[PDB]
């Protein structure tokens, strides 16, 4: 039934002018926002918390900088099925109808994140919304 | 060649919701035709319960027709090639973006659209909502 | 307070696939569908009716003939000052953003039409809705 | 030369009506900017009659206040060049197509968006909303 | 009373990706490409021409150089009375509804030349489109 | 992996209006326009060329004369894996999401052409744009 989902709208489609675009797409669908943060520069440490799982690859680094270079909004998420729907909203560069399929080409520039699992979900909300 | 006639239902949540020019605009503008279509109020039950007629031993049968009751619902004739299995398609479901039911649903019942799954079906279909052939 | 008014979807609109873009301009401002018919070529007497006003004008058999060259939609549309809002809505063609202003660029060919005025839409809605 | 900051709220009937984005959407396509911004599940009805705090004398002050806690607020501080007076245009009114409210909107309380209306209003809506300057 | 006019898309349409959205509007008012040529960066000659009016005004080089400063694409459209219809369409930057109105926000930046005027049309469209 | 390919707007997508439509969709996903030109009517040469491989094929010349029979736009796009990411955006009619796929509905009359390998990328750029 109901769940709750982590999405960050990344720099880019703030500097693509996209962030409606995005928001619009989950909005269409009928999920509702519970939180919402803006950050015009993301704590790195959070930024570090949200991706800790990768912190062995050698894209960790890089891809926090890409994080940190412009605004980001954090955004909790309710709705039926919400972690697994989102997540097939945003899809990936090569899948035409999602979010990163029609708008994004790029394998670190792809302008949302929504979290992957129960777990995940979980952990994200609480690393961008302790208060809760 | 291969010109169809398919039925379409827009269901109660599409005007709940104002969704409804959204979901007819998908169709025209895969170069579907409207041949004939009605605006009911409320569906009379009896309508409701023949279209899903093959449902009738299901659990959900009584409440999806009391959904389809809830409020109004525009029945509509498309014509086009293969528009059946297109319109299909163009349908989807909630787990496939890209399709109406992808893009603006997320619920198994309240999933705003029906088209006809197959020529026997649309043949059915239409007969109920356009019994005037 | 809440109005009812008469929109004619015409024939121009269905050539050019802008029946759902006309409609959905009409939905996206708030207006119920609380009657509604399609004609694959409405009735002569009915344009004739419709357009009796015109009767006397030079245009008028030709505007009455483009009225028939193609299917049309009747609407009854239902909402807050309902007349003059959608009447607003349609525009005209020298008027961007409205519907006419933005798709339309002809004196006759102008893909909607809205009724004037109180007495005229009493009046339409009898024409194309004789049964209320 | 000409940046300036005013603020919008996104109101009640924009998130009962699955409108936010579609707003939000048009002041991003006019290239203004988000400098802050704030969600509300249920905005204090203190800062809501700070807000209208010149309708206060009004008759139609309490029954605005009633709406404007009748669900979510979006608070959020836009800059660009002459951002007050043309954000303010964006709004436009319920009888002007091609603006938020002449498109979207038909009531004068349900109106889906606030926009600053001057330099002094913009100030002290920023204050309001935004305390930490 | 149909006519040619001429347009360019200017260079802060690609930097923001509005290209095709400022082409839609003028397609979707039913005006016809006639002939079109784009321009990775326009001849300085050709904007020194184009511009021509303006060579005593103090914002002239800038804007020639805001011009060559990205691709540029040069079109003839043609319908009935296209030159007024295509400027109403342009707009300005206080008037919601118009290209410029709803997505522009500068005196330099804004997006679209159309033709102001049946003179201008003609030597702008001899500028751009010698060959006729 | 930066690419570029051929892509042409055949003429149903005038006839239609939805040329802007169909660029639109190819520059949201951050491809570039490299050159382009407009035919108010393409040489039938260049489409012969162009439709070699099809020479012996039933449909030939039939195909041939719709690309005739109203304009085309051929356009360079250049991208990271433009060549595989365009020709997926142009997908087919079977796939909700796509160009034709959201677009088309028929076999010939579908809208849109992009390269399908590195080979033919090459071959159909040197077709439209020899100067290259
Ligand atoms: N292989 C690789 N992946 C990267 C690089 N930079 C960023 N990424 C990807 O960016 C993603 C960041 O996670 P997330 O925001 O959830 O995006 P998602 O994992 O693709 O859904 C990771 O999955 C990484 O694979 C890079 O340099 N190389
Ligand atoms: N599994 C399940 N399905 C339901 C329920 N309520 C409604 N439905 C479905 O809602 C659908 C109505 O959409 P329909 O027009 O028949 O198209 P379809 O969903 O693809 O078959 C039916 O298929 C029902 O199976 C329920 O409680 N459980
Ligand atoms: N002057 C003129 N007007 C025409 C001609 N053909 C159609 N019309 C217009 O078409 C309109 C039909 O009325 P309606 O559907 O309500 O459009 P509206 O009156 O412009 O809102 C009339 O107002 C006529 O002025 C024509 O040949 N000449
Ligand atoms: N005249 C009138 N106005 C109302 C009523 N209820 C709410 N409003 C208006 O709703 C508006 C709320 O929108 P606001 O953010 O202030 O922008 P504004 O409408 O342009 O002033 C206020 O201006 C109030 O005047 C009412 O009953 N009568
Ligand atoms: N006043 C002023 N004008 C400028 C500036 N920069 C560019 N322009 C002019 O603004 C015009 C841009 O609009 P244009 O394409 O000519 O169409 P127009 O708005 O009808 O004149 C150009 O003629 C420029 O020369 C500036 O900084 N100040
Ligand atoms: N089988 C068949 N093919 C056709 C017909 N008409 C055109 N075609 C071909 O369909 C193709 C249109 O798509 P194209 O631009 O080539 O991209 P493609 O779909 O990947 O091959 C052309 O190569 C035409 O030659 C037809 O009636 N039947
Ligand atoms: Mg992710
Ligand atoms: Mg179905
Ligand atoms: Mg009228
Ligand atoms: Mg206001
Ligand atoms: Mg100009
Ligand atoms: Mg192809």
């Amino acid at each position: 039934g109901l769940q709750r989902t982590l999405v960050l709208i990344k720099p880019d489609a703030f500097e693509r002018s996209l962030v409606a675009e995005i928001m619009g797409r989950i909005e269409k669908k009928n999920f509702k926002i519970v939180s919402m943060k803006f950050w015009s520069k993301a704590p790195r440490n959070l930024i570090e918390q949200h991706y800790k799982e990768h912190s062995e690859q050698s894209y960790f680094n890089d891809n926090c900088d890409f994080m940190v270079s412009g605004p980001i909004i954090s955004i909790v998420y309710e709705g039926t099925d919400a972690i697994s729907k989102i997540r097939r909203l945003q899809g990936n560069i090569l899948t035409p109808g999602t979010i990163r399929g029609d708008l994004a080409n790029d394998i670190r520039e792809n302008l949302i994140h929504a979290s992957d699992s129960e777990d995940s979900a979980v952990d994200e909300i609480s690393i961008w919304f302790p208060e809760t």
